[PDB]
C-alpha cells in the first residue's frame, strides 16, 4: 500500500497540547510498516485509561481530559488511528477497513505494552475499542463509553448518522475542523478548527477520513457484520466495570445509549451519568467533567 505522512511543521505550536509525540510501528498488512502516534503522560506506573478518538479528530480531542486524569494520579495514553492526527496515513479508501483499524489499534496497543487497561471511547474510538473489548476481554479492566457503539449492521442507525454520512460523501472539500465544530455545541476557536486540520494538508491524506464513514455497518450484508456480532456477543458477557457517560445533545449516538448500558453485564450497579451542555464531540464540549467522571468510576472500582 502507498503512504504519506504529514509534514511535522503542520503540528508546531498548537495550543493547550504540551505533550511529546510518541510513536510505535505496526505491520501495514501487505509487506509493509506504519507509524502511529500517540500520547502517553502522568505516572509510569498508573493505572492505565486508554482515549481513544474517532472520525474526524485525533487525539488532540483529549487535551482537556488529559491533565484532569494525570492530576489524579493515571497514566493516560492516547493513540491516533491510522489514517488521522499525527499517524501515517495509506493514500487509498481501500486501504482502510474496520478488520485493518481494529488490527493496527490492537498492534499499537501490544507494541506500547498496556494492560489493565480503563479504555475511554467516542465515535470510531469506540466501534473499533468496543470491539476490541470484545475480542480480548483480559486486556480491559474498565470500559466508560460516551457517544459511541457497537453496530453490526442488523439494526438501522437512525437518520441523524445518515445525513452525516451523506455530507461526508458529497461535500466537495472536506474540512475536519469544521466537522468537529459542527458537533459540538460550543464556538470552536480558529486555531482549535486549525488543529484539527493540520492532519490534512490536502484531500490526498484523508482518504482514511472519507471512507470512515462508509465502514458503519448498517446492514447485515457487511463485511465486519460476522466479527462485530462475536464481539457483541462477548461484550454481553463483559462482567468487569462499564460505564455509560454519554452527552445529552448528540443525536447521532442517543439512541445507542440504552442498547449499550442494557447489553453489558458489568454495567448493572454502576453510576451511570448524562454529560449536560455537550454535543457528539464531548471531549471538546466538557471534557474536565467527562474525566471527573472517569476519575470517580476509577476510585470507585479499584
Ligand atoms: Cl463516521
Amino acid at each position: 500500500m502507498d503512504v504519506l505522512r504529514t509534514p511535522d511543521e503542520r503540528f508546531t505550536a498548537l495550543p493547550d497540547f504540551p505533550f511529546a509525540p510518541r510513536y510505535v510501528e505496526v505491520d501495514s498488512g501487505d509487506g509493509g510498516t506504519l507509524r502511529m502516534h500517540y500520547l502517553d503522560e502522568g505516572r509510569s506506573d498508573g493505572e492505565v485509561v486508554l482515549l481513544l478518538h474517532g472520525e474526524p479528530s485525533w487525539s488532540y480531542l483529549y487535551r482537556w481530559m488529559i491533565p484532569v486524569l494525570v492530576e489524579a494520579g493515571l497514566r493516560a495514553v492516547a493513540i491516533d488511528l491510522v489514517g488521522f492526527g499525527r499517524s501515517d496515513k495509506p493514500t487509498s479508501r481501500d486501504d482502510y477497513t474496520y478488520q485493518a483499524h481494529v488490527d493496527w489499534m490492537w498492534a499499537a496497543i501490544e507494541e506500547i505494552g498496556l494492560a489493565d487497561v480503563t479504555l475511554v471511547c467516542q465515535d470510531w474510538g469506540g466501534l473499533i475499542g468496543l470491539r476490541l473489548v470484545g475480542e480480548h476481554p483480559d486486556r480491559f479492566a474498565r470500559v466508560v463509553a460516551a457517544n459511541t457503539m457497537l453496530p453490526t449492521g442488523d439494526h438501522h442507525p437512525g437518520e441523524a448518522f445518515l445525513a452525516w454520512q451523506k455530507f461526508s460523501q458529497e461535500v466537495p472539500l472536506f474540512p475536519a475542523g469544521q466537522i468537529v465544530n459542527g458537533g459540538s455545541l460550543s464556538t470552536l476557536s480558529a486555531e482549535t478548527i486549525a488543529a484539527y486540520d493540520a492532519p490534512f494538508p490536502d484531500a490526498s491524506y484523508q482518504a482514511g477520513a472519507r471512507q470512515f464513514p462508509m465502514l458503519v455497518p448498517i446492514s447485515p450484508d457487511d463485511p465486519a457484520t460476522p466479527a462485530n456480532r462475536k464481539a457483541w456477543a462477548a461484550l454481553g458477557r463483559f462482567e468487569k466495570p462499564f460505564l455509560s457517560a454519554f452527552s445529552d445533545s448528540d443525536p447521532i449516538t442517543g439512541a445507542a445509549e440504552p442498547v449499550l448500558r442494557g447489553h453489558v453485564p458489568g454495567a448493572r450497579g454502576q453510576s451511570h451519568v448524562t454529560i449536560a451542555g455537550a454535543g457528539h464531540f464531548l471531549q471538546e464540549d466538557k471534557g474536565r467533567e467527562l474525566a471527573e467522571a472517569v476519575v470517580t468510576f476509577v476510585r470507585a472500582n479499584p
